[PDB]
C-alpha cells in the first residue's frame, strides 16, 4: 500500500531558471505523465533526467549521476539503452517558457524504478541522447551544467 | 542500511541539513544535523504528508498521519506518525538535532522519503496545550523552514 500515484517537483537553482512538474501514474506498471512548466530558459532544447539522489546538500550537483539502476549507458527516452531517469529534452520557446509534457513507461513513481526521493534536473543545453560520438555523450549526452533541480515528493 | 537527507530552506533566515539513517528494516531512524537561524529555545519539529514545496511549507499538507490519530510528542501512543517532538536552539540560534524513531521508517509502506520535513516557529507542547489546535499541531505555529526528504548515497 501507499504506493505513489502523484508526484511533484519544484526545480531551482542559482539562477532565472524555475518551474512545477508534476508526475501521475493512475496504474502500479503503466506509463508516467510528467507535465509543467519551466521558465527563465534559452529558447531552444534542454536535457531533462532524473538523477539518482535527492541530495541538494551542494545545489543540483549534490544530485549525482543520472539514475541509472540497471547500469546502462545513456540514450534517449525511445532507445531501448538508456537511463532510467533520461528523458529527453524539453522546448524552451523564444520567452524562455518550456511548457512540458512527456509520457514515459520505464520510470515508476512505485517498485524497483521508483523514482521518489530522487533528484529532477533541467540542463544548459541540449541532451543529444548518446549519439554525440563521445564517452560523455554515453554518460550525459553532453547535456552541460545543471541550471535548476528539486526533489521529487508525494503529491496530495 | 537505507540512508535519506533533507535542506531545510524558507522565507527567512532558517536553514539546516538533517540527515536520517535507517540501519535495518522496520528499525529505529537516527535523525541528526544542524539548523541555524533559530531563536534560542525549542522549536516543532516533524515529518508532514506531502513533499509538495508548489506554495512554501504550506503546501506541505499536516503532519504525517497515516494512521489518522491526534497530535502528540513522540513518546506518546497517541501521536501522528510523523511528530518527531522538538528540537533546540542555544542563545546562537543554532540547533543541533539528534533524535531517534522507532515509528518513523525510511522504507516500508509508511516510509517519510519523498515527504517533506518542516521547522515550526513555536515549540510544539506535545498536544497537551487544552485547545483543539494542541491536538493538530502542537501549537508549533508557522513552518519557518521546510525540504523535501530525498535519497541520499
Ligand atoms: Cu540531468
Ligand atoms: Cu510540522
Ligand atoms: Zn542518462
Ligand atoms: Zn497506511
Ligand atoms: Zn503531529
Amino acid at each position: 500500500s501507499h504506493m505513489a500515484t502523484k508526484a511533484v517537483c519544484v526545480l531551482k537553482g542559482d539562477g532565472p531558471v524555475q518551474g512545477i512538474i508534476n508526475f501521475e501514474q493512475k496504474e502500479s506498471n503503466g506509463p508516467v505523465k510528467v507535465w509543467g512548466s519551466i521558465k527563465g530558459l534559452t529558447e531552444g532544447l534542454h536535457g531533462f533526467h532524473v538523477h539518482e539522489f535527492g541530495d541538494n546538500t551542494a545545489g543540483c550537483t549534490s544530485a549525482g549521476p543520472h539514475f541509472n539502476p540497471l547500469s546502462r549507458k545513456h540514450g534517449g527516452p525511445k532507445d531501448e539503452e538508456r537511463h532510467v531517469g533520461d528523458l529527453g529534452n524539453v522546448t524552451a520557446d523564444k520567452d524562455g517558457v518550456a511548457d512540458v509534457s512527456i509520457e514515459d513507461s520505464v520510470i515508476s513513481l512505485s517498485g524497483d524504478h521508483c523514482i521518489i526521493g530522487r533528484t529532477l534536473v533541467v540542463h544548459e543545453k541540449a541532451d543529444d541522447l548518446g549519439k554525440g560520438g563521445n564517452e560523455e555523450s554515453t554518460k550525459t549526452g553532453n547535456a552541460g551544467s545543471r541550471l535548476a533541480c528539486g526533489v521529487i515528493g508525494i503529491a496530495q
